[PDB]
């Protein structure tokens, strides 16, 4: 077939520090993908961590190519956009909604801690959906391998987002990767319920930090959220990274486990 390998470049999806992130669809099969580009002028690690993932909570990589300084990361396209832009300010979104993404969150993270990832920056800007409304974890940007031939490595650099890091990665000089997306997981659940974030940062000088801790939860965001999912919080967003709750435990949370949604509205007739 010729002419199979060219692609239109015609939206940009974002700007970024790295670049911009374009949609490409084939001149032939109209297949739509997302192409990363990055002006050179890291990531190979990212290309790298890329060719890792096959997970359908996770933005698949479709390979890559250089032209001079300039790298082509090809990469699922998913039109349904950023999480953040379901998240109604102040209010969030139904239960229900939140919970599902909550699930699809958890299969994504359980997936890449599974292979050793850890990401270092989930948040709802960074949670794609596809045209079905399924969640897929994207941006391996500041990912990095925490297990390798089944030998935790400790993480000592300070990255991702503040109002979602884990306490202890402003705490202490090391910390496990792992608490630290359960952590994030968290916040973008409050997020989800509330339509707000609880604090700047999770700091002894954040006075909605302290509140939380104080357990101070007849305050905003956790006033707005339900008893059930509140108690989850409460096992998630834990100080010490040794007690926060594993994700295996978190499948076994009761709001986890609560039927709460109709499956996706397939069509019907009556006589
Ligand atoms: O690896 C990445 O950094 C990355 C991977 C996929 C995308 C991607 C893939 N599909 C859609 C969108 C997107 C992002 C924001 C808004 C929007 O309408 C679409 N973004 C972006 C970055």
């Amino acid at each position: 077939v010729p002419f199979v390998e060219d692609w239109d470049l015609v939206q940009t999806l974002g700007e970024g520090a790295y670049g911009e992130v374009q949609l490409a669809v084939n001149r032939v099969t109209e297949e739509a993908v997302a192409v990363k580009i990055v002006d050179m002028k890291n990531i190979k690690k990212e290309i790298c961590i890329n060719k890792m993932l096959n997970h359908e909570n996770v933005v698949k990589f479709y390979g890559h190519r250089r032209e001079g300084n300039i790298q082509y990361l090809f990469l699922e396209y998913c039109s349904g956009g950023e999480l953040f832009d379901r998240i109604e300010p102040d209010i969030g979104m139904p239960e229900p909604d939140a919970q599902r993404f909550f699930h699809q969150l958890m299969a994504g993270v359980v997936y890449l801690h599974g292979i050793g990832i850890t990401h270092r920056d989930i948040k709802p800007e960074n949670l794609l959906l596809d045209e079905r409304d399924n969640l897929k974890i994207s941006d391996f940007g500041l990912a990095t391998v925490f297990r390798y031939n089944n030998r935790e490595r400790l993480l000592n650099k300070m990255c991702g987002t503040l109002p979602y890091v884990a306490p202890e990665l402003l705490k202490r000089r090391e910390f496990h990767a792992e608490p630290v997306d359960v952590w994030s997981c968290g916040i973008v659940l409050t997020a989800m319920l509330a339509g707000e974030l609880p604090w700047d940062q999770p700091s002894d000088s954040c006075q909605e930090y302290s509140d939380w801790k104080e357990k101070k939860t007849y305050l905003n965001p956790w006033k707005k959220i339900d008893s059930a999912p509140l108690a989850l919080l409460h096992k998630i967003l834990v100080e010490n990274p040794s007690a926060r709750i594993t994700i295996p435990d978190i499948k076994k949370d009761r709001w986890y486990n609560k039927p709460l949604k109709k499956g996706a509205k397939r069509p019907r007739v009556t006589s």
